[PDB]
């Protein structure tokens, strides 16, 4: 599909057996999701943007489905104000910018 | 052009007659550039990112060319970690997400 950018590019994702809403974010290197108690091990990480850094938990080899497109990769979990799908997963679903 | 996302979608922009590098950022509502000198009036504003809020200078109706495509819109100047082109200008140049 084609998503215009008049409004926030919000889509439904499936992760850890749950459905959530997330932004398709070409400015995000990594994927950052709201607090959720995913199973398994993790590693601490800090990520920075406008306003500074937040602390997140890095989970690897996580399965996510985005608009029926499956992907598997690293997900960062923490007190982010918004769920963002970053380039690590956008590439896997074949997402491009076009103008 | 069609831009894949294996690397950051960085492009050259021209603003205030000066060339800069900026990130096409579908997760940003607004366009935020690092500290620079711009001609014209401005108003102080606050914007919030992943780590908190920052103070910026709001310049309205600014000419800015993005990868060969002209826009005229609002540009925020302040302590952003990187120059980001937000949806307010991505829409002007006809940019969409596609997968
Ligand atoms: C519920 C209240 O929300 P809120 O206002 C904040 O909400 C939002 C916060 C963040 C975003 C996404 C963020 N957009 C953003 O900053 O846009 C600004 C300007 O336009 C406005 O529109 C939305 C906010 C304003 C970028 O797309 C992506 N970022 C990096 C980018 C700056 C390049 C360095 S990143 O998120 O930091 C990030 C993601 C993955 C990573 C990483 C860093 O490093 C490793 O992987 C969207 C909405 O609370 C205030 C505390």
């Amino acid at each position: 599909p084609q998503i215009t950018l008049w409004k926030r590019p919000l889509v439904t994702i499936k992760i850890g057996g749950q459905l959530k809403e997330a932004l398709l974010d070409t400015g995000a290197d990594d994927t950052v999701l709201e607090e959720m108690n995913l199973p398994g091990r993790w590693k601490p990480k800090m990520i920075g943007g406008i306003g500074g850094f937040i602390k997140v938990r890095q989970y690897d080899q996580i399965l996510i489905e985005i608009c029926g497109h499956k992907a598997i990769g690293t997900v960062l979990v923490g007190p982010t104000p918004v769920n963002v799908i970053g380039r690590n997963l956008l590439t896997q679903i074949g997402c491009t910018l076009n103008f």
